[PDB]
């Protein structure tokens, strides 16, 4: 049996030992993974508990919302608050952020979208939980705008994975690690210890339905992963649907994922706060790259909590080549 | 609570209750129920059970096994045994027939694939188990030529996903039925009846990564699907690289999966035995389409117990519209 | 992992091979493995489902019904009709029998307790589910009378003991097993073999605090289990307060339980049908003996399904021991 | 669903909130219910897992050690040290304390009894693990002296009960909370606040086996138990055999449990250190009382880790009448 287990709240705790901090990025890692249990669970038997359908609403970014958007959503502010360890909270489901009372104050601000890959939920196929976290730097009360932080600023951000078994992918200042979650006893153990993606991958991730609208470096860059100009062997293709699942993948397996700017969306569709930058930095953590086609996500000061970025991830040698075909088409 | 809860087993009893059948079909679906939940529950912790990599050896049909595909495959092979439903056994993993001993016969063919969906299993992407079920036909002692029945001869076919959650997919003459399994007390409730899918979808399913290699027809509906010639919008894409995924999102979503022949394979990729026929079953029971590009998978009579085939299946008016492609192109 | 998983559902299907029956035995068991995995789920829990308290009724026995008593007496009573097994039901919690409606008949009458130990719920002690079964002996229309067989007709008999694990106990014509509930994949798995109890125990259990109310003989036997005539060593003593969890460690470490007559009842408190009669079969098949004092519980011809009876049983030699004590305080 | 989990952290957390502590408390608990919970999931599957049956070895009290008790010892020290919370501990399984390497170290002192109910394991009925925690009193480096405090220092104790379900009872200067463990996200969830003893129960616990060996005042008092003086209705009997599931019992529902010195055992048989003290404050802290019959149990200096002492506990009424019975009966 066990009797040694290696938790997430052990790892953290021992790692974080001869930092001496206040010790509330535990508590606030700790909170998180009750609420990614209890998502799972519910996930897990989401048809015989009636979850799957749309609650009746629209999000500030215009998705519909479903039952389980809002159960997630609630799932995770709720334990975050009682952490003791945040003071802003940003949602992809809450119009605004939420300051965090007085009294369960913390000095974390922490974005997240409550629940990934929404078109892929009455399938069964993989979702997730994402995050990121930061340090609030002001001295000011609270606010919206200690959120508005460039992803290189993030001090944790990582990932839940609703998939064939449920994992944490936790990122910080020195590694990324992953984190399996035992049913039998609600732990997240170690699995991977400072996971590396491959300097180069075999594998591309876009959804070519909007190849009308794809511009000329991401239609280039398609073909000649479809026709080698060396001959070598094509790569093969890749798209879940669901971000949290193809990024996955992209760090495990190595390659590239893509969700660029297209003819009828300047930003692309992934928003920033909450899904680009923490992906953004588990890549970069894990010696991979991240960028827009022009600039690294992570440098992007953002101006408002809910906005879009384009983005482009994984293998560095992979996101160079795409970055080489963007500056040879780059018109002043 | 529960207090009247709606089974597998009260399901697949209760409608054949007026064709007084000898139940061992009862037997045989509950069998493998007992090895869909003992290969979920592994899955849900394979890392932490170290149940990632290969076993060191290689299929017939040359892929290299995985622990879980060993795993799963006994699993699978016990239990149908055990039922005392079954004479001979088809399996992915086994190079020839199985027949069982004299003394647990039952009057059963079963062709399966113990885990489909190799290349996703360490990425946590869903993967799953196929099965389909024949009465054996002749007088003879069972043998392997048994199991060489067209799909049209199946009286059950369906699969396992595991996926967010567990799902059986159940399909026999009558219909299809989807079963989510209950994690608290291991039991697959009814979700889903009677599931039909729409007469034309929106999302096509394959893997670009072969376009060198597509044949004009398979290029042409592609091209098609992202630039609508009447202006209509683009199908989306999706992709997740399991079988059993992918063409559970086609049941449920409706649209079109493709695993086709190419200039370097003339029967396509997936088996048609353990894969092809019973996948083309459950569309069809669904109202859907299940076709090689050149006639109806389920009317192939095979000729090897491991023999590939092209497929293309989905909703109906999608499928026809790239048979009229193939048709357009039929080169005598 | 498992692979080879030696369920209740197989092991009662293997021995009952060349008897050729017609199958509703395992069915009827499958039904009722199905109820006590959901009702184990229930009562691991209870607290957070707030379960706990009565339900606002009394039994025909007079006892005060509680929330567990209504939630697992239905999800036995649907289950059962759902086999297709039965045509007759006494339930502790039903006044009369429930004759089973026409198209789900089948040849078996059910006795059973759905929650034994009512006492021992809200302080989280074992609690269980008892059953005996019997085949329909007459030709006429099911009625109540069909549940009035003696003991020595049952054909099944056992019991579901929510303990620290969840256990099914089962008796039928040649032997006793144990199968013990996975959580993991919802299956009873075979645990103890053939069991057999010892001889002579070196445990008593009884309710002394109805010392007052206590016969000469089960006086005497007391006395004589803590100041040994021979100066043996005194019997320990053990007295859960749930009938299931008293019997079952009488089982498996030997000894003796008491629920005798006592001055202000006649006939004890235990009910014959449900409770004395399933526990007396147990017993005898495990090689123990059950008697009321002065006949055996097994030969009592009920003319009340709800009837109580005094029960006596456990390890042949104390029982005997007792007997001998009975008979030496006969009086005419 | 859930969405606002009440947890044992978050509680713990938010009731020391205004306290400004070093937070280690939390770490602490924290950690011992990990071990909890796997002890839990070993136990509720023991056969299965072929866990029943002697490790090959007696530990200083004199006990033949079980497969259970080295795996609870093992998880219960192993996630101690990993907590940074203590210092110095104390197992009924080990000779002599164990001394926390220095870099691991916290300030507190964790008596505890890793698998309590010893007897019980096999019959699958209830058993537990007990704790009681102290802080480092002295400036001394940490030795086994620093877990020779009396009860009346304690800062937390409690106990965890693996019955029908698994609870997490805690007792700290305030007073007594329960928790159940939520089996499907691994949680321990609040069920009862502030929980207080009756006054007076109706039931007396105790075996009665030891009947030739109980001094006067217990063979008085257990005669008054069952023949009221004043013609009230006699108490009713219950004797588990696992202290935990007793004492738990005595609890919620009031009365009286005892296991007092005898002949043969002048300080009876429960250990001080783990069995007697943390039970002890418990009830105090419900309003219930615990003495050896001279003297009250927390009060006691022990000299030796694994001494012993009398204890009953209960309600104030209860155990008031027996040490009234014990003056009665003192002789210089
Ligand atoms: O304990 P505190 O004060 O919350 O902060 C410490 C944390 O900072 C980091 O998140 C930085 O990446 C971890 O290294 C560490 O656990
Ligand atoms: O009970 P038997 O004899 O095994 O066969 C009956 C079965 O045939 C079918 O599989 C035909 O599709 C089901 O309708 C039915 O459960
Ligand atoms: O399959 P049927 O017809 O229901 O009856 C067979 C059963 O009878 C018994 O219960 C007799 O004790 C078992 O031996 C056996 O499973
Ligand atoms: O956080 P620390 O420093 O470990 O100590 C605080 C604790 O002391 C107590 O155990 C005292 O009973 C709790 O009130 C509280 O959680
Ligand atoms: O359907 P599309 O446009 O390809 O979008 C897929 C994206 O949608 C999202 O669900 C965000 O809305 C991401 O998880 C995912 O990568
Ligand atoms: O990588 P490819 O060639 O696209 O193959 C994907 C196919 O491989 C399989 O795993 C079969 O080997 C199927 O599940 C799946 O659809
Ligand atoms: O409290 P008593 O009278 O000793 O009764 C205990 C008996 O009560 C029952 O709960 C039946 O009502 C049995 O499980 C148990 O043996
Ligand atoms: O068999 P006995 O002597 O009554 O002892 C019971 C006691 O034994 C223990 O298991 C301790 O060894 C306690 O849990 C329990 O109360
Ligand atoms: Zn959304
Ligand atoms: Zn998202
Ligand atoms: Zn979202
Ligand atoms: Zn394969
Ligand atoms: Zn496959
Ligand atoms: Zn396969
Ligand atoms: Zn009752
Ligand atoms: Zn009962
Ligand atoms: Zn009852
Ligand atoms: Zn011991
Ligand atoms: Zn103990
Ligand atoms: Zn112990």
């Amino acid at each position: 049996f066990d009797t040694n287990i290696v938790t997430l709240t052990r790892f953290v705790m021992e790692e974080g030992r001869k930092a001496r901090g206040t010790g509330e990025m535990t508590q606030l890692l700790n909170s998180l993974c009750t609420a990614v249990k209890a998502i799972s669970t519910a996930v897990r038997k989401a048809g015989i508990a009636h979850l799957y359908g749309i609650a009746g609403s629209t999000n500030v970014t215009g998705d519909q919302v479903k039952k389980l958007d809002v159960l997630s959503n609630d799932l995770v502010i709720n334990v975050l608050k009682s952490s003791f360890a945040t003071c802003v909270l940003v949602s992809e489901e809450d119009k605004n952020a939420i300051i965090v009372e007085p009294e369960k104050r913390g000095k974390y601000v922490v974005c997240f979208d409550p629940l990934d890959g929404s078109s892929n939920i009455d399938c069964l196929v993989s979702i997730g939980t994402i995050f990121g976290i930061y340090r609030k730097n002001s001295t000011d009360e609270p606010s919206e705008k200690d959120a508005l932080q460039p992803g290189r600023n993030l001090v944790a951000a990582g990932y839940a994975l609703y998939g064939s078994a449920t994992m944490l992918v936790l990122a910080m200042v020195n590694g990324v690690n992953c984190f399996m979650l035992d049913p039998a006893i609600g732990e997240f153990i170690l699995v991977d210890r400072d996971v590396k993606i491959k300097k180069k991958g075999s594998i591309y991730s876009i959804n070519e339905g909007y190849a009308k609208e794809f511009d000329p470096a991401i239609t280039e860059y398609i073909q000649r992963k479809k026709f080698p100009p060396d001959n070598s062997a094509p790569y093969g293709a890749r798209y879940v649907g669901s971000m949290v699942a193809d990024v996955h993948r992209t760090l495990v397996y190595g390659g590239i994922f893509m969700y660029p700017a297209n003819k009828k969306s300047p930003k692309g569709k992934l928003r920033l706060l909450y899904e680009c930058n923490p992906m953004a930095y588990v890549m970069e953590k894990a010696g991979g790259l991240a960028t827009t086609g022009k600039e690294a996500v992570l440098d992007i000061v953002p101006t408002d909590i809910h906005q879009r970025a384009p983005i482009i991830l994984g293998s560095p040698e992979d996101v160079t080549e795409l970055l080489e075909i963007y500056q040879k088409h780059a018109a002043k």
